[PDB]
């Protein structure tokens, strides 16, 4: 607060247009407009990006960690099979806060280990969209 | 909503007047009063309880499935131990939100596995006391 | 013979009336009275008790294997997670049958595992409440 | 009902003159006689089978599945070993226990695993050679 | 080329009249026809056989190492679980090709593990009754 | 059909000129050529493309789920590493073939365990470069 | 020093008149004999207590955490399965001696790990009843 | 002694006239002859058989078991995979010697496990055909 | 010799400017200049490149096999996670020496594990940057 | 009783002087006063030797279990790694009690594992140098 | 032939005097003896050698393969544990018989991992004393 | 510096005279000149010492963490095996850096794992016998 780092991975542009049995009917604009409005009445900035690419979501990284602004990273597949991007977060000074749209415990029982939790600072899974929102109103506390 | 169940297992009594590194300062009756101004706002009732034994919380939980009303756990030992507790969630009709105070992810290997994730609506950990404030607000909306 | 002691552990109070798909349509109550008319017919008496706790339970075993007389356990959840109970249990010096409602075999890996069999004269799983009569059975022949 | 099928597997033609501490002093015949008797006044048909070959074993059950007629199944080591019994078994209609006449809980950690349990019916463990009878009597009921 | 033996194992003889969620509608000798038909117009000869035995299996695999021919193997479930095969087809100097007609990998995790791939040429899976016919067009041009 | 999406992932634009024991003597637009030549006959359009890039392979498949097009993919190394990869697929409405140019499971053990298999329609493993092909003519008949 | 808290878990009360062979032939009482007598001679108070149930042993540990006064635990099947416990325990600001009856090591395979070690003093096993009246004289130098 | 019986299992017919790098260019009929050879001047009879059967081979198990005679086993693949097997030896009341042609133990790590060992007398492998004849001597001793 | 490619994977652009407890106080630049002397003084040629790409990395790596000069590979988390790199480097004609600033074996068990090492010429960790530097003078004798 | 041998395994020559945060600071002659200075008051003789060779050991086990003489062993290292070992002390006739000065449980998680437990008496870690003289009080008792 | 290199490891000094259930009633000398007389009649020389040190094994090793004269090795625990018996082992260029007296494979599941066989000629396990005898004979043939 | 303590444990006396495929066709006296060369130009002295004896190599250690001089170590097959030694290791002071002549990480899995590692400043394997060069060359800076 006030610049708050709102990161999505892989496949997360495709939200509510495709699934939405599992991720939900609501799409990406319309999360960015949902995560914009609440940072509004929050009195914070949120700055919210995605990509289908390690490189970048990287340098997304790189610069809050420079900026010492906190993340909210829903980094899709790369959550369980990136050690890359956890070491880029691990660097993070500010909270960084892990979201899953899905409940990742109630699925493979590959998707249930993260490299991302142990470092972050705490997690938030299963509460779908609103996950996003919940992480938001923490970091405008702490 | 109205009516949520919020539920403290082994050890919960003693928060903040013991620790307070790990699990915060903030003692049990205060996070009560926490808890209650919260539900004031959201227009819930907040029916918060906590005990040491498995059979009350057994009991407590049998009652929510019961009257229908969703729950807010925070297990303790027994997240990782009980296969009991677990099975009487399973019951529950209405959502279930999982809630760890410390990051469960960074700590001993043994405190990251969950017998109540998988059966669990979604999941927060770490983000501390406020765990329980976000998960009550996400109930209010669903 | 004549004296066999009934055993249900945690949640088995809510049978019927909660549930049915899993564990059939049968309340406890009626289940008592089942087993009764089943021993009446048999010649035995049928002491048929349930709880929620790990010490209630652990004493009606004391009790048992004091008067050294059968046991039939359906332990739910402690099955998989109590040493406390196996260890009772492993005392009894008359047979100990183990019973399940269910089909453990047909569902979560961790299902599979009992601390109880090793130590039980056999075990019958998935037959429904019949499991409880056929147990009854097997004790007024041996 | 009427018709059972009463199947053993691998060496279970030894029973009683070979051994006996383990699986009885009862032999193969004797068994025969026991179950069609219990089969008499239940109002049942027993039509106990046993082979020390697979594709013998196979050839049963692929009558049973065609005939839908209930099993009962005493596989010895093919239990722990055998899939193209597992799935020959899973195609079957009607109900299929599984029989154990020795505890196979209490003895080389290998003997608990059965490739059977997870599509049988439900299974009986160490009731001896009662097992069979209590077998046949549940399907008297269903 | 031009002669390409065709081996089913146990319950391959059930196809169509038994499942066909599964394994589909088409029965064996069905499949006997398919195939011989393919090789018809492919100018092979399809010698096609189905033992519900592992040692006719296994003389079978010992006459094709013999007369050098290649062999198409849809083993059932002696793929997962016979080390006496798989040593059998180890000697086959001519090409062996491992089919399954249903995705093994979309299954129980054990079905995964197979003794026949590391030694075969190379596999099909779930591609249905047609891996064997695209089986048959690859040994035609190798 | 008549569109024929053909994806291979990491390194394999070096087919040929570099391997050539392993993967073949054929080149990646010779492929292409062999490919669009089968095609041809087959009345099937097929669109070959391949990447080094997790991220354009991503996009090639975001695509053809929109499309609703068939895929067949190679995707190297990314079979036993990507989760991203596997859930992009998981959503193709159209049959995925997994195809491997060498037998997979004749290599180390690691390349055994493929992401994708689970959710494939079926996989073609070291059939060589005429696993395209093959797999080719199985979506021209479904 | 002067007062040490010996706490015994589950089943412990059924010392020597149950068992002997394993934990030897002497009472629950006797043992609180002897260990009143050695505190007497070396000038310390013990508080002697045994429980059957979680919830009441966690009720003493949290007490002896408050009081800062030193423990030594028997806590039977719990030893391995209590999480519960072990996070009481960690509390406790002074000295925790974990004792068993019976060598662990010598048994079945589980009962050689335990929740508790890692956290306590050090550990006895094996030395019979002697083990509580050894850990005491620690205490008393310390 | 006198009478010795030898066993091989599946494969064994195959032997010399196909390998021999690996299990070696003695031919079976040539093997007998060896054995025949070293029981005569030892003062044995030797009773030498094989099968690709495992009932077959369980037959001439059960039947050494009935005359007391002892058994010397190479049975191939059945070795990593049978209990049923095993469990026929299991029963043997003379000694019982496990016989491999080839080491087992440098070769494929699932080569390694034995069903056999457990319950042999001894064992002996990769000394090649002599195996037998060292086996035969052993006995003739004791 | 005389053409060295030195590479860095994931991160790695950030040296120095941050850490620098854990890779040490010396930025990318700095390191080039100091790879760069120590080749002059050497008579190499070292071309040294960082890419926080997959794709990219594999070009470089791609070239280097064509070009069969040697590679010093810092691949960061792509170490422990890509099969992609691993069977790029695979091809390279020329020595690769493998090389991590920190002791990767003194950190998380994960770490421990590398995908390059088992094709590596060689391995070098813990020795900082000067590892590079120690590589580099490896080549100029080999 | 009277005698009794006390032995330490490699590296415990360097007592005190070096360490001493984790074994701590009595130096290896002062534990030679300590023990024996305990064994006059207790009318024992305390034979304590140490060495840093396995055979010189054995030796001395060996000499113990001639004459059936109890053990109390420090065996550093060995008490993890040596079957031998083990194996040495498995034949004294005399009780054999395990001493650790650290606790093993609150370390690395393979320190957690003994080839001695099994076979000892009872163990006793973490009370530090005071682990022997305790011991030593056990033997004059028993 | 004629030298023959036979070694004892750890502990098999102690042969017969101690002991006699596991592992013979036979001295050491005595097999000294023993074989040194069935080496007369197969005109062969047996040196025959016992020591508890890995250093001086090591030696007797290295000897064996500088003369390239065979060994028939009873390493004792050193089977289990070490790498450095193995490697000494691998450099023979004469065969390696590995001998155990016991049968290794009955006893605990540790014993049964052995880093000499996989370097081995072949291995005889549980024949007594004599499997060096047969051992022996095995390389008078070859 | 100047001290520099060069260690190598079992089996190493050996080189080049035996392999040298594996580590090269340098003996030990060579190697000794070479460090010994190369110390002279640094302005080093090299103390190179080696020991088939776990003892001695424990007693070098000692004295080097005793002088405080650095280590680097060829700990042979110890380096698997031997708490013992990394033990030892962990007490020096001075830096210690791990050698392995051949790649470890490219033979048999278990030649992997290491205990010297977590504990060593740094390792060096596959670069032969400059490992050690390259080692001696990094003390001199640090
Ligand atoms: O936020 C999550 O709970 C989540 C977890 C995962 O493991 C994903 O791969 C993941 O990414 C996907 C994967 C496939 C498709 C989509 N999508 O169509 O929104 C998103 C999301
Ligand atoms: O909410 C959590 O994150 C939590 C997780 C755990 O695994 C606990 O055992 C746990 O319970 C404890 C354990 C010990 C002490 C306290 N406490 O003094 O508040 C609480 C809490
Ligand atoms: O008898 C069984 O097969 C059985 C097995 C289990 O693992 C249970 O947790 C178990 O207990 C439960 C758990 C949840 C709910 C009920 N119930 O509503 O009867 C019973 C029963
Ligand atoms: O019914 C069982 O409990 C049973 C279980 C098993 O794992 C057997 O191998 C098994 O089969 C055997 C094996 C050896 C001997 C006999 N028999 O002499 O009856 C039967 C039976
Ligand atoms: O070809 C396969 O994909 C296949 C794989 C398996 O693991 C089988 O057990 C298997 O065999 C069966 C098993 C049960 C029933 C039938 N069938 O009714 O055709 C066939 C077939
Ligand atoms: O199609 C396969 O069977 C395949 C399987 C793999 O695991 C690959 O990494 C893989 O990719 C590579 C890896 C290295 C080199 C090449 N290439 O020079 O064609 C291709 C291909
Ligand atoms: O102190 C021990 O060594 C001990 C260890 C355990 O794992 C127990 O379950 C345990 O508790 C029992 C279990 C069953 C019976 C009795 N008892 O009759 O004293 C005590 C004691
Ligand atoms: O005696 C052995 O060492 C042995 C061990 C095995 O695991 C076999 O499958 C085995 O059986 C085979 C397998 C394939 C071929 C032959 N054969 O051509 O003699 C024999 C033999
Ligand atoms: O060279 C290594 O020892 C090394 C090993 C790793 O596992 C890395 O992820 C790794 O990459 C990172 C990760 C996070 C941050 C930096 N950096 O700020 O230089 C570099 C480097
Ligand atoms: O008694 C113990 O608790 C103990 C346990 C271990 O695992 C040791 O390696 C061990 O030995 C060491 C190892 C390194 C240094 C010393 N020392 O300087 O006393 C002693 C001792
Ligand atoms: O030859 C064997 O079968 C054997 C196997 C082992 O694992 C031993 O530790 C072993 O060594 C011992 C161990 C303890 C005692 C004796 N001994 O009194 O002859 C010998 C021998
Ligand atoms: O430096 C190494 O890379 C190395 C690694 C190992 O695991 C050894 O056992 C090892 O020791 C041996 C083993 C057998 C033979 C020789 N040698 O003839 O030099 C040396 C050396
Ligand atoms: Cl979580
Ligand atoms: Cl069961
Ligand atoms: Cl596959
Ligand atoms: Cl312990
Ligand atoms: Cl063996
Ligand atoms: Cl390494």
């Amino acid at each position: 607060e006030l610049i708050v780092n709102v990161i999505n991975g892989p496949n997360l542009g495709r939200l509510a247009r495709r699934e939405p049995a599992v991720y939900g009917g609501t799409t990406h604009d319309e999360l960015v407009a949902l995560i914009e409005r609440e940072a509004a009445e929050l009195g914070l900035k949120a700055v919210v990006r995605q990509s289908d690419s390690e490189a970048q979501l990287l340098d997304w990284i790189h610069q809050a960690a420079d900026a010492a602004e906190p993340v909210i990273l829903n980094a899709g597949g790369l959550t369980h099979t990136s050690v890359a991007l956890r070491d880029a977060c691990a660097e993070l000074s500010a909270p960084l806060i892990e979201v899953h749209i899905s409940n990742v415990h109630a699925r493979e029982e590959f998707r249930r280990h993260s490299y991302l939790s142990p470092i972050a600072t705490g997690v938030i899974v299963g509460l779908g969209i609103q996950g996003y929102l919940l992480a938001l109103r923490y970091l405008a506390e702490h």
